[PDB]
């Protein structure tokens, strides 16, 4: 991998592995999401920020501050097959005092064609109190020289799917997968549940018939709270319709919301 | 990746990824086991066998025969860190009519030093009936030209750990993790639970205090039955012992039917 010529974005190539593919012999959306995380981490390392997924500055580390994912939006046109080489380009942009955005473009290495695109919204939070805060001028100027100045968006279309508000699923859910627990493989180096595990948990309540007859085209997921290493999660899904679904992940006990999302599936 | 000069083994390099590391900032044993699986799959593809993890011939496919893992033995000396390049070399050898063996050597790309080694025993089974069968001379002859003729073993030592018999854990277990279920990420392209998920499930019943003060040095795991996509598993562990050793059992939550048994050796950090 490497920063591009102008140093304002980062590119990396990946060869899809045998254990990374699903029933269609192509990469799963969770394999894709882990690759987005990997290219983001290598971009942060290349310019001197932390490499723990939080991309912090020395100023942020002294005032125990981290960047945390608020929303993840992924649209895939073609999932790469086993042995295929996929090239991913990523960049960040500041969004005023609200937070920051990281975008990605996935291309097939042989054809040069765009096979997918993703966007994520990040907010600043104190790692101990979990309290969010607006981005200061000093902890914004530090990132400015590593981002494009003019807007560069993976999803430019006005009124696009990545910015739509997601409602709360009402009980009873049409489908559910209850009692989901993380194991050590679901944790990151800081012992927190990896952001991609939540995507898997969301997808657990989609019936196998849909997975067998359709391909996932779009997934938008809002992150509200963490599942701790010892928490248990219930995954709920209701059809809102192409097939579209509304999703909710909540803690098994008290029903506390951890995530909400939407998925769009096209017939194979 | 590529077959080596003599065409009797296969090598591939891997750069350790950010999501592949544990609390020590080094690759987990499950990341290592998936890489062993990936290099084995690329070796099978390079010479014309199936690429679904079963490494079958056209003769085996018409008979609905597959190779399945009976035992997996992994010994790690140094886990590679995030961003490190690890080179893995793999080869197979026939073991008469009993089955076949696949071996691996893990090296650090920069130093050339051996950082780990692994060996696995495979048996032939009918995909549908689950009935094992001894290897025929015609099946054995199709693989002979892709394997070294003289013995080449990742674990040559006289009384080495890879061949020790594993006893059955007696109730009550000292530790347990109950109600383990696979999710879609745990499945392979054929919708079966990936062999590496069982390693994770075994490790789930090791207390967090051990994981925090020790590093896993050796793991030997025997595979007896599959966990189906809709089965629930209980993981049991009892200490058998600086070094700490444990006996492990994975069984189906309902009837207590054994799916795996194993041993792990941990050394103080
Ligand atoms: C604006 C922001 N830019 N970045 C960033 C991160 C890594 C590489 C380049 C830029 C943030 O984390 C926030
Ligand atoms: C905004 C927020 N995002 N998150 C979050 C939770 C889990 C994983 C990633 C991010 C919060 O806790 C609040
Ligand atoms: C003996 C055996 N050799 N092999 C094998 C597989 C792939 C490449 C080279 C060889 C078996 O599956 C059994
Ligand atoms: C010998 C056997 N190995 N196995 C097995 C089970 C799960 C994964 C891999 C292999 C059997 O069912 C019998």
């Amino acid at each position: 991998g490497s920063l591009t010529e102008d140093g304002l974005s980062y590119k990396e190539k990946f060869v899809v592995r045998s254990y990374e593919v699903g029933s269609n012999k192509t990469a799963t959306v969770e394999t894709i999401a882990n690759l987005l995380q990997e290219v983001g981490c290598n971009h942060a390392q290349s310019v001197g920020f932390s490499t723990d997924g939080f991309a912090t500055t020395t100023t942020m580390r002294k005032l125990h501050l981290i960047w945390v994912t608020a929303r993840m939006h992924i649209e895939i046109y073609k999932y790469p097959a086993w042995g295929d080489v996929v090239e991913i380009e990523t960049w960040c942009q500041s969004e005023g005092r609200i937070g920051t955005r990281r975008d990605w473009i996935l291309k097939d290495s042989v054809t040069g064609e765009v096979t997918g695109r993703a966007t994520s919204k990040w907010v600043m939070m104190n790692q101990d109190t979990r309290r969010l805060q607006k981005v200061s001028d000093d902890v914004r100027d530090e990132y400015l020289v590593f981002c494009p100045q003019e807007p560069r968006l993976a999803f430019p279309e006005e009124n696009n799917r990545s910015l739509k508000k997601i409602p709360k699923l009402e009980d009873p859910a049409q489908y559910s997968m209850i009692g989901l627990k993380p194991r050590r493989a679901d944790l990151d180096m800081n012992q927190h549940v990896n952001n991609v595990t939540y995507i898997g948990w969301v997808l657990e309540s989609i019936p196998q018939e849909i997975v067998d007859t359709h391909e996932l085209q779009v997934i938008t997921l809002d992150y509200r709270r963490e599942c701790q290493q010892d928490d248990v999660v219930d995954s709920l899904t209701t059809t809102t319709s192409d097939s579209q679904f509304l999703h909710l992940l909540r803690l098994s006990g008290d029903g506390q919301e951890i995530n909400r999302g939407t998925t769009l599936w096209r017939k194979k």
